[PDB]
């Protein structure tokens, strides 16, 4: 049986006896995602240049408008606004919703894949929406994923029945279930990370590499692969197996990355299929926010490589 | 004024009194590159997956541009990574190119939705012989034109002729090629290298010491950031536009490194040089190397000329 | 606020306090319809004519498969089967429904405006589903519309909250609300029906078509126009007023249209915009059919000239 | 093999060994065919309904731009612009056009099938460019046919070598070859005009539609089809056969399409198909226009259908 993004959510919503308003948010948002992937592939760029006689921008403009007339939401975070969106009194709901609408964007010009990132939250006050709704540890999280506009847009979601991926097919704009319960390898072959901070590394991440390209029992070295966009490298880390790393060095003591919209959501569709995410200390699930634009440190995918990165991270202490 | 692929290379053709061969050929290729594009980006796939109660992508992608080419009338000769031996193209079909191409780059990773792309040469035959495989046995310097398609974010193809480099951004909501970039020229010097640094122990010692001199500065300023996305195409469009370097080099187990040649080195190369950039194998230009097989590879290191100067002044310091 | 014929349905659901069937039936025909679109317009055709080296079939495919999928359905009626499909057991659902899935395909070779008519029912009986449940008068409808495959792709909605009008943005596959709560015009300037076969006509259908073409009085004589596909003819009369004309004759005594699939769910359309549709002797809302494929005359549009052809029709009675 | 718009044009004009300036015009209207399609068909739909938060002249816009940038043209008329439009010196080319860049977008409220006509000319005169340029005989086209905006997007090209009908393919933006050397049949069965005007009918077109549904010699009635949109009417009229007319009538007294980019591309197209158009007077072709906007009666179709109304004109004079 053929199966789609809707259709999916909303049966899942029917078991859990749901009042259909995390169905209207993740449709709403679906349909924001295909805008996005439409402008992100040009349909239109000719009328730009000329033919009768912006896009982060764009992004956060789709994903804000859609998530509001939702009628879902009450608070909504963004890589691309100082504070919080709070939600007209009148079109507010239930959930609060942390989003990065194109990531990776910063080098759009060279045509690298981008992806919008997104987690989900009930609120927790009855009392009035403000920011500090926003400001709730990964556990928390109802659902998160992101959508991959890459050679392809998929839509990867994570939620408690698991993490599953649906393929938007252009011809027909719909997301077509393509991998169900998804699960990531045990361990992988590949590490990725940006090696031309070599000099600020953490001692930690200096022998953990090593011990990647120099293997310590005589096995095959891993391959390396770092995109440079962290949905890319992230969604490459699910499908493949392996290590993604954005670590702390003391330069950065809390990474570059975002807790709310960029971690999280990428640690929780982990989680979800059997991987790992840390920051080294604990877990990136766990961390208590405090600013909604705070980094964290990230290392993340197949759980005996993460486990290998963190009895290095013990050793060095 | 607005410009498109085929207003451009015609326009051009006109300029050189072209019977209107190389035209009919771009526009072929051109053709079979938004079907491509069309079938990367997954257009149809629901009826893969049961929405009303199958070829694989390369050979999709080889078939297209295959087919294309063939029924342009403009080709006598086409090598594809995908076949073993090259194509001689029926009597009645013939033309007086010779076109070498890899239909889908970077596929053996498609399946985590990474940036794949179509590389192209055309060569014009020069022997007066009945055509043959040799035909494609020319050093890139013989090129007449080259470019790549990259399935990336968005679509573009990248057109490289004596005229320079010019960049045609696919819009697909009317399967047009518009000029968005004209006569690119690559920056004189990079802040990016590009190599899979995980076979660092099979690294020529050369390679350790440039990798080392960007990780680690001796003039002591900021390290050069690292990308490596694994595709060549996308690695190196990501070169053309940003500047740096972008490493496929020799070993001691792959002499020859591993790229191949004809239809991703060369069309590459001569890319890099019409934009103003620099590609080497570490002892001789890509495009002077005069290819024996079809499918022989070559070592590329190639990018912005500072930083390829700079890996051939660590390259002959260890000979 | 944007609007898309999901949100809006399940709006629709929430207010009614249900379940969410209809809502998943409603979805999968959307998604039926955007497939239908695509082919019809002819997406692909390039890999037929050899770029690499039936419609009707198709749209039957699309519709009955993402309808059996929805898990809403159970007795399922097309123009294209002799009998009607009973959906295996595990994928029952409340819902009959009865469709022409590419009404006027029959001369698609000259790309004329085709579509997919539906209506549907509430299954009303606990017994095993056969036909039967398919043999409901229009009256029990619980849902009714068609897309239309035109210059552009429209969705049309009647439901008990009136009749609403969903433009398809193929850029990203959504049904966009373009026109709410449509109501047809009082009277409009418009015949529509074959006039070729004249010879054949009922002495009423020729007096009132006269009258059109030479008005007694000093009205400018009435416009004519006949697409010859359903949906077509049905919608401008819609958006544009008038009259819209299959009716009996001597040699087809119950015309030549269908009662479940095409007329039923016209004649629906009609009355919940305010416009009327009879067979000429009683509703066709109100005929109780006894075969799925049994035909009806029809005669819809504007209640001034469908009350003025009763008027002619009775004067002949 | 398979063939596209631009290979065919293409190789057409490397026979006759031309400068490849028609080539160009052709290129450049077949991109802004590309663009109006996509407008027609609501792309973007979205954007204009809020979900980031005029179609006649768009097309004019799209058609103008394009071909001014061709380099090909000297002088355009276009329904949309009052006065000829002269193309500045450095954009100047050999060929004159005429067109209806929305044919029958009055109507598109009911998402009636639209298109794009178009009739090219070689300037004739020595003399400056001016409006006088575009009005030669139809007999003096060079190349001239139509877009169809229909169920699927086919665009029609009549030239010396005859009519080919190509498909627009929008998975990947490329018109395909699919009718070769189109024929019009010798008779057809389908007649197309506005019955409403009955009134105002001078006797020759009343006796030949009488004809048509009382055949004289028990020959089977003739069906009716009238879309009210000049290019979905005649290109059924060449896919089937039969008859289409848009005589003179009390509001429109020398006819009402427009002769230059209506009447005489389309009586080209039927020409070169072995059909024919009359005025009822003379050939719509053999027409010398002395007004860019005149409008001329027409009946075009299967010669034998055009002949049989022109015996039926001759008996009344
Ligand atoms: N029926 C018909 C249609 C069109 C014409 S026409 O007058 O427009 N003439 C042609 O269409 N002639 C054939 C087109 S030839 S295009 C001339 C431009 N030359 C060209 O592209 N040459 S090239 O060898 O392909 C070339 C391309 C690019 C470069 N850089 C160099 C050479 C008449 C009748
Ligand atoms: N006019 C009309 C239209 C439709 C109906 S109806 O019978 O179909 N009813 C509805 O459409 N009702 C809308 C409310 S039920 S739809 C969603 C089911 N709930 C749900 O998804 N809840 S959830 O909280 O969002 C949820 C989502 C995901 C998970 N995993 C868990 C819960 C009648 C009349």
């Amino acid at each position: 049986d053929v199966n789609t993004l809707t259709r999916f959510v909303m049966e899942e919503g029917r078991k859990a006896r749901g009042t259909g308003e995390l169905t209207q948010l993740l449709n709403s948002l679906c349909t924001a995602v295909k805008a996005i992937s439409s402008a992100v592939r040009k349909a239109g760029i000719a009328h730009l240049y000329g033919i009768a006689g912006k896009l982060d921008v764009l992004s956060n403009d789709l994903v804000m408008n859609m998530l509001k007339s939702s009628f879902a939401t009450c608070v909504l975070v963004s890589e691309e606004d100082k504070h919080a969106i709070i939600v007209e009194p009148e079109k507010r709901g239930k959930y609060v919703v942390c989003f990065d609408p194109l990531d990776g964007s910063s080098n759009i010009d060279c045509l690298v894949s981008v992806g919008t990132i997104f987690g989900i939250y009930r609120k927790k006050s009855t009392d009035e929406p403000s920011e500090k709704d926003a400001l709730q540890p990964g556990r928390n999280l109802v659902a998160a994923g992101y959508a991959l506009y890459g050679s392809a847009t998929m839509l990867v979601l994570a939620m408690d029945c698991g993490v599953n991926c649906f393929m938007l097919d252009p011809a027909i704009g719909e997301f077509i279930l393509v991998d169900k319960d998804v699960k990531i390898k045990k361990k992988g072959k590949i590490y990725s990370l940006n090696e031309g901070y070599a000099k600020d590394f953490d001692p930690a991440v200096t022998e953990y590499i090593q011990r990647k390209k120099f293997p310590p029992d005589n096995s095959a070295p891993y391959g390396a692969r770092y995109v440079g966009s962290m949905v890319a490298d992230v969604h490459r880390t699910l499908v493949y197996g392996g290590i993604f790393l954005y670590p702390a060095n003391k330069k950065s003591p809390n990474g570059k990355l975002r807790l709310l919209y960029e971690c999280n959501p990428m640690a929780y569709v982990m989680e979800k299929a059997g991987g790992m995410a840390t920051t080294g200390k604990e877990a990136v699930l766990d961390v208590i926010p405090t600013d909604i634009h705070q980094r964290a440190p990230v290392i993340l995918g197949s759980p005996d490589d993460v486990l290998e990165f963190l009895k290095v991270y013990e050793k060095h202490s």
